[PDB]
């Protein structure tokens, strides 16, 4: 059985670089504090008993309000009057840095605008291991490099906003299933711990690490430690990812919050660095915590060293200040738990004040205009044989699939969106929003038609197929629509529960494009979904003239795509992961059995980095469509690659620091003048009996033992060689290699180029090309301008698992540019760098 | 059993009024013809033969093309790039004669441009007798005033445009029940006949046939005579509604053709009055004719007069040049049976060339621009509470009822409209065109709501009542969309076969509009339905705050409704029927079981003149909304009534017209090639007897033939007869009335001021409507309405005199805003 060695003592923070002026204040703050308060800083107050999805008390003596946690990654979550985003898979169809900075804002404008401290989200784990996991959409792309600048950019829009940001889920919860107890249980599963995420130490620093390290680099303010186990220790207690990877080498300055029920253990998930335990309880409204009681009495019995507790607290500040949360205060205006106007303070028991717990804040603004952008600008034209774009002269259009048309329950009438009902524009869970409203296909697109006068029809029944027969053999173009969904796994539609159980088109999908091209010899298809779907049987029908993939666009789905098939946007996505022919030619496949009897079921990465692109290249797979594919409607040359080569940190850290005074049990005990609320989770004991306090079966039993060495030890610690900066040593960004081509728009209308930048790292087992660069550059017809980028050291080194560093091997290099990962038409050979 | 009295012989044209013209030109051609081209001028080619539902294959040595004849009364059926008009009833609700001409006139452009001749309809029969009748929403009102004024606009409109309009049915085809023997089959019952309208005779003149009067007299060219018996005698084949009613009293100069399948007989129909069968066959496809070579044979034999057939020739022609279709001839170039752009030019036997049968002409022009006002001139506010119009600052909206959204199978994804999903926007049965695209109420609003930055969502599953629920507590007001739908009787959707089992929403409509008033204040209901339906559980619930009746709009619907409600159109139409308590206050029920064994049912009118209002004020029962009743936007004042007084015997003989030959000048061409199940007009051999084929032919013939059948000689013009649409006294004006109209609101719009009469005795009606308007007010402007009381509209039917008498019981004069409101009345001055 796989096992996760120790890494102890748990960093604390040191105002590393962007850091320094938050953290004076943290310090300046935290010094003040009680520890009881501190306390409060770290656990959140019960599932429900606040206003938001988590909600901890804060700190009310010295005028901190409770911090108020919300989802998700694509808009605000169980709320109203909010927008809904395209969900992150969109935004990585994109390649564009710049769109995923603006969704950041306008997301981070409208969760500061409800009185939201801190947005669960965004997203970069799952990376995309397997093309079925139910949370790939939530994230980006398989790709480290996509993914992390992408992730970095939504971070960075939404804290220059003033939201703290939390880059989830960390790390390796690349699955649904079996990733919590209960969970499964309720599917018929009987695991005594959840599923364990087994990953060698390579992948992990060139994987699924990567987008973390550029997420704490871009400055992000919280981490979410995940569900799963790593190596058999839970992602929320796990010493080496917290204290090693993401503390140590990573140089991480803000706090780890748990996931809902991901907190496992006081003592051992406290010293294993987690800061802050989300909903705070233990199981949902158990009225009791790990944390809370526990951890003021952790403190009080020497067991949790002072400077740990105070670190927590200091980190969770710091996060606070350096966003400027503290110049924007105000206590959440809305409730998760009810849309009504009046209503007892605290949800879940019914109790407190009977006062107004929703305004009803219009925080929209304007921001369906980067919504439709956004959506347009994620289309993905995979096919075009000069069909698109329509001119709108075109007689009779068949508008055929459910997924353009309604849900007939409402948008918003699928509880988290978990149906697959209507057009698809937001997949289900915890990852999503309430739409203020949903343009579908079938609106947008007959809007557009009826405007030149032309006839339309929709048929949106995936079964009524003599209906669409008929009608495609009267039309002048058919558009059908289908659809892939998937979510999180507390939610099972149509016995997918959460992970997809395969990656062919729902609701009839397949038997309906045959039908229509069949019948019209100007059939197109447009896809919404999750992730890649099997194009196998209908893609290369001479009947079907065009293919698009959007993804999930959110509210303004319809306009968004009848921008793109009319020509007011000339499409410029790029495929972020793969389309191959069967499901077998991604392998990385889903533990969906029980493989460890009743134990945790055990997922080996036996893949290694060889996931999307990079298993189908090692493989010698042809995709259909391959990861950065994307068509337009102009044509675009590359020529003239050019190289340069350029001209281009402490050792220990410092002793651990304590920050105000610990007293005596007796200044800890719960306030005479308060009225304890039902469920509600404080940090006060009962009496200064610590153990009877405690109410802990195991208070006391083995201790030492059970705490494990140098877990305490508050003195100087050896600088990790790959650490010592943000995102790692400072080193790694060292600009080593200066690239440069000419992209020329050779087509006769304006369009955006994505030139893409692969290396050949060379090496028996390393992938053929890793994409490391790339931008989106908007060209006029005959238009030409010279795209430059540069390759760090990091960029062209691996991992190496005994020098524990990035290492610039000696076999040679090579630059790849072009229009995909399979479409690399320059090359050029890398001289030795260092 | 009820009897149906013979009227013979069967008037012949003679150019009446404005017919002179037409009549002359018909004569001259048809006096060119033989006898076999006159015969193919009367008898279709057979069903699904040609491009139309109904076509005859004309007189090519002539150079006049078969006539073309086409569904619907609402639009082109069966066709493609055509338009998808509101309904009759919708066109009945405007009270707008100007709206009823322009949509008449669109139509009949659309229809024109596809090389169709003669379209099928308007209706006005059904009248409606019963608000559960199948067919009612096609044609107009249960008034007969309203329903002939705007039948009357309707034909003139189309046939200003150069196409025949053909009035229909005629007459009493009251209820889809029984009213075709193999229809009936279908459904489980064993009838040897249709369904017989029992009616007397004043109720006849006063209700049914006063519509017909004014179609005739505004100049139709066609009328279609109905598939049920009256009196236990064929509609196409009725001596007394045809020969007596329709063309000795009415007038009537033009063209009588047949329901499809309503032909019953080749020499009984002739000599009583029918001039067109359609299809052509005798059952689809039979290749058998009671006419076509039938007729032929019946003349060269003696039995039918070459009058009666050269006559048919000549209304069939005249019909023709009397909207100027010789000038506008072009071939069909669509066919009604495949979309497919090249066919067999002969579809049901799929024979002749192979050739293109579809050119899809684009012949919608602007009409969208028509078809949106009229649905939004139609929908009647039948209650507002202060809550419209919305100004689209309403933060949240929610848009409840399956009738606001998509029929999942497309617009037109039922056949003939067979079914009721979705949004309803037209009923179902041969009275149907297929939409070029269909505007949602769903689409329009969310639209309108997006244009002003709000929040908005639809919910079309009426069994959603959880989800209703939800959007409904956190709404800023509820539109809650519920219909009711009905059609043609061989078409039967949930068990209802033509009409309606009930006047219940369908979908769950009630407990839908209770589950969203239950929890927004700002309930507002929108019907869409064929005709009246029960509101009594929740129109005066507290949280509905208005309700719209929005009638069958067509393509339009959603952008008709949105104009409405975001106060674009200020509403101005009224109810053209009563919105009863229950079922039972309407009476008038349907004949649903055999009362006659297994011969015909026997559908008494027992009720006589009292449908409807009529019904409802006899039995002084309250309406929930009258006859009548429509809301505003603003007030209206209705004051100062002022009343002021004001200041051929024999027809020609029987004409004939050319000359008839021996048999063997109308055997088969030889060199023609023959098409399958194609109806001639030609004989096999000159052998009359072999080449009728007839069971009967020849035998007890003379007395097969009534009395008077085939008497040329002059006849004596009838006491109410003499002009067109009647002795022409009928329509000279004997008192003018005048009201003072005000709007004395805040917005500018349209009153619908209503002239109601009582002509007194006790069996008359306490009020009857006879005069109305559509007066454009803006806010503070005043107009003086002034209208006048004919002969005719001061009368009642005297059985005794044959003719239209003002009674000597003192009459009223009513004006007002509804048949309920009326502030204003005096004694009429005794005229006569
Ligand atoms: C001051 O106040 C404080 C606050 O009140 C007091 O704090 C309490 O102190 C107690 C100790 O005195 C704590 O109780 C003990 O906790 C441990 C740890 O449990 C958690 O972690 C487990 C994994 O632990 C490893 O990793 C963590 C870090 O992630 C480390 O901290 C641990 O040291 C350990 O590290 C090793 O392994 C990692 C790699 O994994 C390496 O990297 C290291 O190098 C080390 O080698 C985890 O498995 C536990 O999970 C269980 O509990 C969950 C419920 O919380 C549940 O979800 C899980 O499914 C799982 O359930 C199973 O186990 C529990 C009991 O733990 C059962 O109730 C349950 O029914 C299931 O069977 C958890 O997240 C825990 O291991 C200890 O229990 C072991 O030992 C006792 C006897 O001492 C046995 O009775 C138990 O059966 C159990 O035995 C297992 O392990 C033995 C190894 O020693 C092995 O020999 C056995 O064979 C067996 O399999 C104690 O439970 C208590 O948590 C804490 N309370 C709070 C609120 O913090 C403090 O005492 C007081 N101070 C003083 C001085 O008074
Ligand atoms: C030159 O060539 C010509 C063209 O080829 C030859 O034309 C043929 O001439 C034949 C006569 O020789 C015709 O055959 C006879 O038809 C009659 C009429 O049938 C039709 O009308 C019936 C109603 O009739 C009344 O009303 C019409 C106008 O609507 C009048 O024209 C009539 O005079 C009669 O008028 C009276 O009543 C009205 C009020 O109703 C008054 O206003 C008047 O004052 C008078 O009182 C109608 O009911 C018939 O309906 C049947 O047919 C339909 C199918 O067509 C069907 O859908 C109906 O259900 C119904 O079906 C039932 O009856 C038929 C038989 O007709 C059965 O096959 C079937 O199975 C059903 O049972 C129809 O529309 C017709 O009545 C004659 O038949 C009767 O008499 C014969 C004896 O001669 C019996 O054998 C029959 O059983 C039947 O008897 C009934 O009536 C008797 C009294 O009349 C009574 O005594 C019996 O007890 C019984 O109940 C003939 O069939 C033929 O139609 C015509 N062909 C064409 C193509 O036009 C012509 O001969 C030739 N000339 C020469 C000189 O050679
Ligand atoms: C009642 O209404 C009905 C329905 O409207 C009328 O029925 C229609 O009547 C038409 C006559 O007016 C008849 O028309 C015929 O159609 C035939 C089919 O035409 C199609 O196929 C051909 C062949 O490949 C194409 O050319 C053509 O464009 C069509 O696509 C034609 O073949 C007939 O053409 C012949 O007659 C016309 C004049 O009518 C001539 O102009 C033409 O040149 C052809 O003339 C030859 O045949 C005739 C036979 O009468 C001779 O008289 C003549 O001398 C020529 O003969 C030479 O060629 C023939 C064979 O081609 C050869 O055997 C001979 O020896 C010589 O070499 C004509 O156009 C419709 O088909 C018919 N419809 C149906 C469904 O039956 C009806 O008339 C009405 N009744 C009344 C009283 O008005
Ligand atoms: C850790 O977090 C906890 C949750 O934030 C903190 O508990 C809260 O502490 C505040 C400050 O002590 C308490 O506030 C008190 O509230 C009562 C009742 O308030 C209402 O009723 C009155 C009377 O009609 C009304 O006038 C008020 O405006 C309120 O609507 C007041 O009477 C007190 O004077 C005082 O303001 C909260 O009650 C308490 N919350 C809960 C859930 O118990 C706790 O202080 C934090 N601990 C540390 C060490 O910081
Ligand atoms: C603390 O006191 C409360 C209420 O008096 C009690 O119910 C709760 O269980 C106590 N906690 C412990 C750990 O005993």
């Amino acid at each position: 059985l796989a096992f996760s060695p120790p890494f102890y003592p748990s960093p604390w923070a040191n105002g590393q670089g962007e850091w320094a002026e938050a953290y004076q204040r943290a310090v300046a703050i935290v010094s003040q504090m009680t520890l009881d308060e501190k306390v409060n800083l770290t656990t959140g107050t019960g599932w429900e008993l606040e206003k938001c999805v988590g909600q901890t008390g804060g700190v009310p003596r010295l005028n901190i309000g409770g911090m108020c946690l919300q989802d998700s990654p694509l808009g605000i979550r169980d709320s109203d009057y909010n927008s809904a985003f395209p969900a992150g898979v969109n935004v990585a169809a994109t390649w564009d840095k710049n769109l995923a900075y603006l969704r950041g804002q306008a997301m981070g404008q409208e969760f500061s605008d409800k009185g939201i401290d801190v947005q669960l989200g965004p997203a970069a784990g799952p990376l995309g291991r397997s093309p079925d996991g139910g949370r790939n959409w939530e994230g980006f792309s398989p790709d480290p490099a996509l993914t992390g600048v992408l992730f970095a950019e939504t971070i960075k829009g939404i804290q220059d906003a003033g939201v703290v940001a939390t880059a989830k889920h960390y790390i390796l919860n690349e699955q649904e299933h079996f990733r919590q107890v209960a969970e499964a249980a309720g599917y018929g599963f009987n695991i005594s711990d959840t599923i364990s995420s087994n990953v060698d130490d390579k992948t992990i620093h060139e994987m699924y690490l990567w987008p973390f390290a550029d997420a704490v680099r871009a400055g992000v303010g919280a981490i979410m430690c995940s569900y799963n186990q790593i190596n058999n220790s839970y992602g929320c207690q796990n010493s080496y990812t917290l204290n090693k990877l993401l503390k140590a080498e990573l140089g991480f300055q803000g706090f780890v919050m748990s996931d809902w029920g991901a907190h496992h253990s006081g003592v051992g998930s406290a010293l294993a660095g987690l800061d802050m335990s989300m909903p705070g309880d233990i199981t949902f409204d158990s009225a009791t915590s790990f944390w809370g009681t526990n951890l003021t009495i952790a403190v009080l019995n020497g067991t949790v060293p002072q400077w740990r507790v105070d670190d927590m607290a200091v980190r969770i500040m710091a996060a606070y200040y350096k966003v400027g949360r503290d110049r924007l205060y105000q206590p959440p205006n809305f409730s998760s738990w009810t849309r009504d106007e009046y209503g007892f303070k605290y949800f879940y028991p019914q109790e407190g004040p009977y006062e107004k717990v929703n305004h009803f804040v219009n925080v929209q603004r304007n921001h369906s205009e980067v919504i439709r952008k956004l959506g347009a600008d994620s289309t993905v034209l995979l096919k075009n044989n000069n069909a698109l774009p329509l001119t709108g002269k075109e007689r009779k259009v068949a508008i055929l699939g459910e997924d353009a048309g309604s849900n007939s329950y409402g948008a918003n009438g699928c509880s988290d969106r978990g149906c697959d009902n209507g057009t698809l524009a937001m997949a289900w869970g915890s990852g999503t929003a309430e739409f203020p409203y949903l343009v579908t296909p079938e609106q947008a697109i007959q809007a557009e038609v009826l405007k030149h006068k032309g006839s339309v029809y929709a048929i949106t029944d995936n079964w009524a197929l003599s209906q669409v027969e008929t009608l495609a053999k009267q039309a002048s173009v058919s558009l059908v629509f289908v659809n892939s969904d998937a979510g999180e796994g507390y939610i099972s539609v149509d016995g997918n529960e959460g992970d997809r159980n395969n990656l062919t088109l729902w609701k009839n999908g397949d038997n309906l494009i045959k039908a229509a091209a069949n019948n019209c010899n100007n059939t197109i298809v447009v896809i919404h979904s999750v992730g890649p779907v099997l194009v196998d049987e209908w893609y290369d029908h001479p009947n079907v003239t065009a293919i698009l993939w959007a993804g999930l666009p959110g509210q303004e789905s319809g306009n968004s795509l009848a921008d793109v098939l009319y020509g007011r946007v000339n499409p410029g996505a790029k495929s972020p992961f793969t389309w191959g022919k069967t499901r077998e030619a991604y392998g990385d496949y889903l533990v969906r059995e029980l493989n460890n009897g009743n134990g945790a079921p055990q997922d080996d990465f036996s893949e290694g980095v060889f996931i999307d692109y990079r298993g189908f290249d090692k493989r010698n797979e042809t995709p259909i469509y391959e990861f950065g594919h994307g068509l337009s409607y102009t044509t675009f040359n590359y020529s003239g690659l050019h190289i340069q080569v350029l001209n281009a940190v402490a050792t220990e850290t410092g002793a651990a620091p304590t920050f105000g005074q610990v007293g005596n049990a007796s200044d800890y005990v719960y306030p005479e003048g308060l009225t304890r609320i039902s469920k509600f989770i404080y940090p006060w004991l009962n009496s200064t009996d610590l153990k009877a306090s405690s109410g802990d079966p195991y208070y006391g039993v083995d201790t030492a033992e059970h705490v494990p060495e140098g877990a305490t030890d508050g003195s100087p610690q050896p600088v990790l060689p790959a650490g010592g900066g943000s995102g790692g040593n400072p080193r790694l960004y060292d600009e080593l290699i200066r690239v440069s081509v000419t992209v020329k728009n050779t087509g006769r209308v304006a369009g955006d180029a994505v030139p893409q930048l692969y290396v050949s790292l060379g090496g028996p087992n390393e992938p053929k090309v890793v994409l490391r660069k790339f931008d989106r550059l908007t060209l006029k017809p005959s238009e030409e301008t010279v795209w430059t980028t540069t390759l760090t050291r990091r960029d062209l080194s691996n991992w190496d698992v005994a020098a524990q560093d990035w290492v610039i091997t000696s076999y040679p290099k090579k630059v790849h540019v072009g229009s995909s990962s399979r479409q690399l038409p320059l090359h050029a050979a890398l001289p030795k760098v260092q």
